[PDB]
């Protein structure tokens, strides 16, 4: 699976994003992932959802409206473990989008905009991919 | 060639590490470049220089010693190009590492560890890349 990855979607309340990965170095080299739910196919278009997981660390979430980013949400949930194989399942929900991992929310985000305008979704940063899956 | 990249050098005043490559997105999501050259093989051994730049942003740099990170500098010079491959060069001198892009030295980093210590340089971050030569 290529890596950045950049897919077509189409999501609602009920859609779970699934992502499944392992970062390519060691947490103590601070590896990154960034997981954007972006308005159009083009790379520079708007973020619903910006998702950034310094590992080890602390997440970043934010959203970039008409190419300004917005509130910065910060977290230090870290329920990622170093040198493992990761699964992420975004749920969205009516309310926000909410981030588990490995079966288990962590994060949580306001939508900020309508979830109906989210057409493509771009995975990135130092992770390797092996899963990719919107619900149907 | 791959990235993450990792390879074995020795350093004396005088060498140059030469460094080729294209960020992998567009300057207005933030790819990032970074360069460590580390003490020894080892992923999470000591960094005598470690230069991150956000593209179209900022450029970092430390050292790591103990397994401390030290005191960071911080430079806003940004020649570096939207889409456009560039060429790193990474000057060792007497005094500091002296940072060339496309041949005009935009960065300079004082010697906080000996360079006869560094034994390893890794290149990873969201960049492609296309050589990585080291002066004989």
């Amino acid at each position: 699976m290529q890596v950045p990855h950049t897919e077509s979607v189409s999501l609602s309340a009920g859609s779970t994003v699934t992502i499944k990965g392992r970062p390519l170095v060691c947490f103590f080299n601070e590896p990154h992932l960034q997981v954007d739910f972006h308005t159009e196919m083009k790379e520079d278009s708007d973020i619903a959802f910006h998702f950034q997981v310094y590992f080890g660390n602390r997440v970043v979430m934010n959203s970039r409206e008409f190419k300004i980013w917005k509130e910065e949400v910060e977290s230090k949930n870290m329920p990622f473990q170093d040198g493992q194989e990761f699964e992420l399942s975004i749920l969205v929900l009516e309310d926000k989008y909410q981030v588990m991992v490995n079966g288990q929310a962590y994060y949580n985000f306001n939508h900020r905009i309508p979830v109906s305008s989210v057409k493509m979704v771009q995975v990135w940063r130092d992770i390797s991919l092996t899963k990719f899956n919107v619900s149907n």
